[PDB]
Parts: C-alpha cells; structure tokens; sequence
C-alpha cells in the first residue's frame, strides 16, 4: 500500500543544492534528485549510458527490471551551463512522497556533463515547471499528480533549512503547506507568463534607496534548483560596488558593514541580509565570501528576468500554487 502524505524529506549539501529520494520502476529503483522549480522534466542516469563517467558512478535506470516499463525512445536534449545532458524518454511509474504517480515520461540520460554533474551528491533533476518548458512537451509529474487524485490541495511547497549544521536539510510538501515552517501570512502575486514559475516584480533596493533599473517593473522567477540570486548586469553592478566586491565575485570580514538587499514583491519589501546573500566557502581566516549576486541578462516579453534561488526560498518559505497559478513567500522558520 502506498498512499498518501505527500511529504519528501531534503537533504542540504553545503547550502548550495537540495535533493530527496524518488523511486522509479517496480520493484521501485531509488534515485537522488534535486526538485527543480526552474525545469520541467525528470530526469536520472540510464543503464545505457557509458560513455559519461557521472552515469558510471551514480545509481542508473535498468528498464529490463521494471514490470511497469514502456519504451519511448523520443530523444531530447538539455543545456546545463557549458555542456548538456542528452537522452532519450521512457515511461515508468514513480513514486514521491509515498505518491505513485502512473505512466511518467521521463529521460533516461545517455550523456552528462562530467563537470557539473561527476562530484554532484544527487543523481537526477525533478522538473516542477509548466510543460511549455519541457524538452519533448512531456506531461510534468506535479501535472500526472493533479490528474490522478493523488493530492488534496493544488499547491506544493519548499521549507529550505539553511542551517547546515542542523539534520533536517529541508522539506517539500506535494497537496499542501506545513504550517510548522512559516510565521505570519504569506505574499501571493500571480504568474504572468506559463511555463515558469514567473510573476512580476517591483524594484529592489540597495541600502534604503532605488537601484532605478526594476523600479518599472521587472520580472522574477521562483527556481528551487538555484542557489544565487542572479539578475541584470545593471543592477548586479550596483550591488558589487556597494558591497566591495572584486567565475565568482569576492569579498569578506566587511559582511555585518554590508547593507541589506530588498525586493519589492506584492507591494512589501522583502528583504535579504548580508548574511544571508554572501557564501562561505571557507571556514577560518583563509575562508573565502562569495557574493550570491551573479549577473545574468535574460529578457522576457515581461521585461528582463530574475531568478531568485535557494538563498531567497531559504528565508521564505514558498508556496507554489497551480490551482490559483500564483506564487507566495511568508517568513520561514
Ligand atoms: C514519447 O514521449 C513524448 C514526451 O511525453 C510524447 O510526446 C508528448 O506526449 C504528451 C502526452 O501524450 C503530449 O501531451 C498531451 O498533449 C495533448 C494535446 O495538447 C493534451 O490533451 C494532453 O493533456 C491532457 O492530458 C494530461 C495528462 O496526460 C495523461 O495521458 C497521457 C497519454 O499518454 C500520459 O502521457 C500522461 O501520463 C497522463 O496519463 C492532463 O494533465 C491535461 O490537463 C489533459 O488532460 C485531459 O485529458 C485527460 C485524458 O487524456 C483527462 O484525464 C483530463 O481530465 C483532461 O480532460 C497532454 O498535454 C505532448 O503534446 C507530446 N509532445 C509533443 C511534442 O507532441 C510522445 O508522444 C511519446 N511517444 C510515444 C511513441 O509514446
Ligand atoms: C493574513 O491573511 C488572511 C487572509 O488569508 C487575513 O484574514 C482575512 O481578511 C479578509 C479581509 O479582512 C477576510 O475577507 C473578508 O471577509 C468577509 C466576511 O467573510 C464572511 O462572510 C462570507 C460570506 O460573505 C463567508 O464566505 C466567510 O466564510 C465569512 O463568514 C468577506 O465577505 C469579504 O469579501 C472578505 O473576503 C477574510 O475572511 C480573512 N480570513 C481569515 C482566515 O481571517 C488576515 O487578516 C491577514 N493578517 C494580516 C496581519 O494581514
């Protein structure tokens, strides 16, 4: 018998990617994959793939072991940074949250980038975003979900613990929201353009005042699978300098000098502190600070495009709500 929580238990590797067990086929092959609000497919290491030392070295997909197995073999393909991931569809049942959810199309990997992906803790990616965004129009997970009962309410929703020391990584709910992780109301602005987790946004300050660039009305994405914060080249410029920053952007000793960074989201200022938006790769002395504000100019025909990461998602906790098609951050705890 498996029915019916909903519940996935996150782990939290370093801060900077989180990830729960899935399980595909039956007998059930058990997977680590990171739950990726920002991409739409699902994807994990095939059996047929030996020419990527990240397949060899992580779990891998046997269809000749699964009973419920039902080829596919629509190829597809999927940038990752430099490099890609390659593969072909399958169909296959998969089980989250104790939820099985029937007849999922999702890619067996034939190529990985060996340099994202060979040291990764995680084997494969969930995609939680709208299916126009999906490589081969794929019917998304949360979508069979919906379509098959298996959930309560038309949300799902991340608590991200950014606590590393602690041994709760973290929790997503699939059918609702865990009401021991957030304090006071959360925020909802609706999607405005469906395929991401995408809403509009007002301007983002620096220290009390305006950086002028999103003071028009920027746009804004949700993405669990990132940790930065990434934005405008013009307003990350801004940020660098006020900051003290010099791949990467350094600094560090000067975090608590720093000032707070704030987005305006459903007309309420939601707003990150320097602890919370510069990374310590280090520990001591010889420690390095890392600004989380990388520089990315995407446009969108809502206007240039933010995506706020596992670094906003930590301290708000986020409601994704398809039911409604709308967003909402409250204070996490
Ligand atoms: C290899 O895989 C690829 C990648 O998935 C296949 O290409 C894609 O296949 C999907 C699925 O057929 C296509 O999406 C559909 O497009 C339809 C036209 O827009 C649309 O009606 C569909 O939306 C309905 O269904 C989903 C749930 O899908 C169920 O049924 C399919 C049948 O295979 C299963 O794949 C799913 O697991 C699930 O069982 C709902 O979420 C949606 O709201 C719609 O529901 C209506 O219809 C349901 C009954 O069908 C009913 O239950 C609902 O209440 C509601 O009335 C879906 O978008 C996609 O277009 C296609 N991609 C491309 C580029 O064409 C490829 O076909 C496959 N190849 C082989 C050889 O198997
Ligand atoms: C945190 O968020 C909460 C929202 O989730 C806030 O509480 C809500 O506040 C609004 C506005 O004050 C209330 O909405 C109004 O309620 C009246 C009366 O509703 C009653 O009658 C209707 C039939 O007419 C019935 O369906 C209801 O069940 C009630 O019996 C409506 O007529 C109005 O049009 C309007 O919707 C909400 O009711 C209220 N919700 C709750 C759960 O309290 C809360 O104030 C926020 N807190 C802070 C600090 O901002």
């Amino acid at each position: 018998r498996d029915s019916g929580s909903g519940i996935v238990a996150l782990t939290n590797d370093r801060d900077t990617a989180y990830y729960g067990e899935i399980g595909i086929g039956t007998p059930p092959q058990n997977f680590a994959v990171i739950f990726d609000t920002g991409s739409s497919d699902l994807w994990v290491p095939s059996t047929k793939c030996d020419t990527s030392l990240a397949c060899v070295i992580h779990p891998r997909y046997d269809s000749g072991d699964s009973s419920t197995y039902k080829g596919n073999g629509t190829t597809a393909s999927i940038q990752y940074g430099t490099g890609a991931i390659v593969g072909f569809y399958s169909q296959d049942s998969v089980e989250v949250g104790d939820l099985v959810v029937e007849h999922q199309d999702f890619i067996e990997t034939t190529e990985e980038d060996d340099t994202v992906f060979l040291k990764s803790e995680f084997d494969g990616i969930l995609g939680l975003g709208f299916q126009e965004i999906s490589a081969g129009k794929a019917v998304p997970v949360w979508y069979n979900m919906v379509n098959q009962g298996l959930v309560e309410e038309a949300v799902f929703s991340f608590w991200l613990n950014r606590n590393v020391d602690e041994e709760e990584g973290g929790e997503l709910v699939f059918g609702g929201v865990d009401p021991n992780h957030f304090r006071g109301n959360h925020t909802y602005v609706p999607v405005t353009r469906k395929g991401y987790w995408q809403f509009e946004m007002g301007d983002v300050l620096i220290g009390d005042k305006s950086s002028g660039f999103c003071a028009g009305g920027c746009a804004a994405i949700a993405d669990s699978g990132t940790s930065f914060f990434a934005g405008p080249t013009a307003i990350i410029t801004q940020i660098n300098q006020a900051i003290g920053a010099k791949e990467s952007i350094v600094d560090c000793n000067g975090i608590s000098s720093m000032p707070n960074i704030a987005f305006t989201i459903g007309s309420k200022l939601f707003e990150v502190t320097p602890e919370q938006y510069i990374y310590k790769v280090g520990e001591g002395e010889a420690a390095t600070c890392i600004s989380g504000f990388t520089a990315l100019d995407i446009m969108s025909p809502q206007g240039p495009i933010w995506i706020l990461g596992d670094m906003f998602m930590g301290p708000y906790h986020t409601v994704f709500d398809y039911g409604k098609l709308r967003v909402g951050f409250a204070e996490a705890v």
